[PDB]
């Protein structure tokens, strides 16, 4: 699935992410703006073997299991498949484990380089939220 802008924001916020960690929504939908286009379906795959999964490009080394990323973990003990549903749980739950890790939202390097420090609530500007 291929998400509105405002779609995603309104998403987003029912599923808890708006201020989640203190990140509010504009920084979750710039930083799925720049990880997928706002596509579900996303798929990338790293020179380390690990692959990066849907909305929110999750990766499979820590977080999701694929079956092909040798000494790989499952940390939200989800098949990476489950990233990619038209249906944005799983993405947005794994996040919610992600973002709690340490360096907050810095574990996404497109949101670190594109989104921190810009004004990220022109991503959410003219939503009816
Ligand atoms: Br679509
Ligand atoms: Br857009
Ligand atoms: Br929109
Ligand atoms: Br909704
Ligand atoms: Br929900
Ligand atoms: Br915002
Ligand atoms: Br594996
Ligand atoms: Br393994
Ligand atoms: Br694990
Ligand atoms: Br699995
Ligand atoms: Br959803
Ligand atoms: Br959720
Ligand atoms: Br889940
Ligand atoms: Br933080
Ligand atoms: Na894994
Ligand atoms: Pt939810």
């Amino acid at each position: 699935k291929v998400f509105g802008r405002c779609e995603l924001a309104a998403a987003m916020k029912r599923h808890g992410l708006d201020n989640y960690r203190g990140y509010s929504l504009g920084n979750w939908v710039c930083a799925a703006k720049f990880e997928s286009n706002f596509n579900t379906q996303a798929t990338n795959r790293n020179t380390d073997g690990s692959t990066d999964y849907g909305i929110l490009q999750i990766n499979s080394r820590w977080w999701c299991n694929d079956g092909r990323t040798p000494g790989s973990r499952n940390l939200c003990n989800i098949p990476c498949s489950a990233l990619l549903s038209s249906d944005i749980t799983a993405s947005v739950n794994c996040a919610k484990k992600i973002v709690s890790d340490g360096n907050g939202m810095n574990a996404w390097v497109a949101w670190r380089n594109r989104c921190k420090g810009t004004d990220v609530q022109a991503w959410i500007r003219g939503c009816r939220l």
